[PDB]
């Protein structure tokens, strides 16, 4: 039960990890680039 | 070990929470300001 239940949260941090790379990602290439395109 | 547990669940929560806080502070600044430079 504590394998399957830290392998669940395992896989939810990396998840978060990854959406929040991209998100952090999106701002930044949105303050990169020129406004009125 | 489920103290261990619930202590790394608590940080992730922690780490969550306030990234969810500081990108509703930028996505509420930039709708406050407008998109004109
Ligand atoms: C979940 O999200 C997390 C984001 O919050 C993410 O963590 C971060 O991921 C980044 C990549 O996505 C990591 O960036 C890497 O940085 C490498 C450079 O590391 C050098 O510095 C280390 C220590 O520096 C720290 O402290 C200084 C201040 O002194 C600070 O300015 C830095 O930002 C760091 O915080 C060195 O580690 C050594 O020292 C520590 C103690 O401080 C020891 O514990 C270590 O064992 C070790 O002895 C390290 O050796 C490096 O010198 C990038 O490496 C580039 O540069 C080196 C030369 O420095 C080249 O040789 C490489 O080829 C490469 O070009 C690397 O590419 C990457 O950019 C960031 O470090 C992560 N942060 C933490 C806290 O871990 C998680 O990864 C993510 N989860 C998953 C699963 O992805
Ligand atoms: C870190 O993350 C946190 C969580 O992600 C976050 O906290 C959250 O903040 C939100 C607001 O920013 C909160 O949303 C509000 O919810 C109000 C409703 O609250 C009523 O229920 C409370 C109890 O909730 C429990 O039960 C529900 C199911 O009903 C469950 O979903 C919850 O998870 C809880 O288990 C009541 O609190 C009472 O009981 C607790 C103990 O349980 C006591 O400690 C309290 O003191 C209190 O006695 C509360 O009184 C409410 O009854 C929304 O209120 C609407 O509805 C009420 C009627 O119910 C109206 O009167 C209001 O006018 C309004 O219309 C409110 O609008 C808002 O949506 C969210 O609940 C918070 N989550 C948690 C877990 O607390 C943190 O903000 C975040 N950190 C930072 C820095 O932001």
């Amino acid at each position: 039960s504590l394998f399957q239940t830290t392998v669940e949260l395992q896989g939810l941090i990396d998840q978060i990890n990854s959406t929040y790379v991209d998100l952090k990602l999106l701002n930044r290439f949105e303050n990169y680039i020129k406004w009125p395109w």
